[PDB]
RNA sequence: CUUGAGUCUCGUAGAGGGGGGUAGAAUUCCAGGUGUAGCGGUGAAAUGCGUAGAGAUCUGGAGGAAUACCGGUGGCGAAGG
């Protein structure tokens, strides 16, 4: 029967706020997460979210 | 003789020259924390670097060259500068 809900595993660390970086260059754009106090919490990139070729390098690979 | 040319005091502007020190931003490298799969590159690509933990990101150190903006038809210089 089952279909299921919840998007990953529960929760963890937790810090309410952060801060984000934008790397933005003419090949490729990296969004990394960070706390305040210095640490990666995540990131992702243009070329990572499966564009490349010239799409690498545009606004609307950018927002993806 | 004194208009030429030289000379004296008072001042002014300027990256004019030489010798010493010093400060910030940045590329780099080493060190350590976080953090995950690409990063880098082009017309597009591949070689490269990456799952031995890169890229990004925070801290600290090292070093060496240059010295943003101001800077302008600007200015100084015998010219190169």
């Amino acid at each position: 029967a089952k279909a299921p809900i919840r998007a990953r595993k529960r929760v963890r660390k937790q810090v309410s706020d952060g801060v984000a970086h934008i790397h933005a260059s003419f090949n490729n754009t990296i969004v990394t997460i960070t706390d305040r106090q210095g640490n990666a919490l995540g990131w992702a990139t243009a070329g990572g979210s499966g564009f490349r070729g010239s799409r690498k390098s545009t606004p609307f690979a950018a927002q993806v």
